[PDB]
């Protein structure tokens, strides 16, 4: 990890502690519900790169990869797959970072993953890159990015890219985004899978009831559930003496079955975020822009 610059080495360090990652790991497994989305992305990204003179006048016209959807819906996840399988080093960069003369990171950003070899940007939120002495702030930064993403063998670099309000992205940055996927909510066997993903090392009709209580609930919320209740069993039985002395180390009590009664607590409170009259507006974007 070794680089020449013409740059401040304070934002080149920024860089280096929060958007760069090579070790971060993330298996097509840990990921429930999307079997479409995957074969779609390891033929735009994956493939290319295990066989590039294959693609000739099949090429993947594809330069980069857009996933659209609500938020908390495995976007994110997907990204940090493809990273994985390809053992490219990781760049997640918001949209918000790039923000905050504001241009010179996202010149600097690609500037750096094109010496890093072989590279994979994710740049999340990239509706709000768009949308007056502020707002033109974001207009010449949008420049940049549109010059910089046509600078897309082992010195490949790859720029996905996720947004929860795709209808706020032009026929400009339309161009730039080839590919498009729609990443929605998790369905009745989507869900279910990510509740065995989660509560895999804790304690069916139970997780089916569970899953079938969901619907219209994002992978982000399930897991929260997941955690929420994990944790309601112990505190208001075992703990709920609240005796500061006698919480000592005891491990002997260690089993404390997390019940069915907690995930109908955890439930509770948070009501579902994402309406179908919000839906209605991605099951659009999808039907013209796929
Ligand atoms: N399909 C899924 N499988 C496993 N975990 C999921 C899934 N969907 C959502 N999650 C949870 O929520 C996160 C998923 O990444 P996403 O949140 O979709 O990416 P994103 O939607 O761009 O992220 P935000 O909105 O900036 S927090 C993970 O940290 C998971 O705990």
């Amino acid at each position: 990890a070794a680089d020449s610059t013409g740059y401040d080495k304070d934002l080149v360090e920024a860089l280096e502690r929060d958007i760069i990652s090579q070790n971060p790991n993330v298996r097509w497994d840990d990921i429930a519900d999307l079997v479409e989305a995957k074969k779609l992305l390891k033929e735009a990204v994956v493939l290319p790169m295990w066989m590039p003179e294959f693609f000739k006048g099949i090429r993947r016209p594809w330069k980069g990869v857009l996933m659209v959807g609500p938020p908390g819906t495995g976007k994110t996840l997907l990204a940090k797959a493809v990273a994985t399988e390809c053992k490219t080093t990781f760049f997640n960069v918001s949209s918000s970072t790039l923000t905050s003369e504001s241009e010179k990171l996202v010149r600097l950003l690609f500037e750096m993953a094109r010496f890093y070899s072989p590279a994979t940007i994710f740049i999340d939120e990239i509706d709000s890159i768009c949308s007056s002495e502020e707002h033109e702030a974001s207009r010449r930064v949008k420049a940049e990015l549109l010059v910089q993403m046509d600078g897309v063998p082992s010195k490949m670099v790859m720029v996905l890219a996720a947004t929860n309000f795709p209808w706020d992205i032009d026929e400009a940055l339309r161009r730039r985004l080839e590919k498009r996927i729609y990443i929605p909510l998790p369905s009745a066997k989507g869900r279910e899978e990510l509740l065995r993903i989660s509560l895999r090392e804790l304690e069916d009709v139970d997780l089916a009831s569970i899953a079938e209580n969901m619907e219209g609930y994002s992978g982000a919320d399930i897991t929260n559930v997941c955690r929420d209740a994990s944790l309601m069993a112990m505190r208001r039985r075992i703990e709920g003496l609240t005796p500061e002395e006698i919480r000592n180390l005891s491990k002997e009590e260690m089993h404390m079955p997390t019940t069915m009664e907690d995930f109908e607590m955890a439930l509770k409170k948070v009501s579902k975020s994402v309406s179908a009259a919000d839906i209605e507006r991605y099951e659009k974007w999808i039907f013209e822009f796929g």
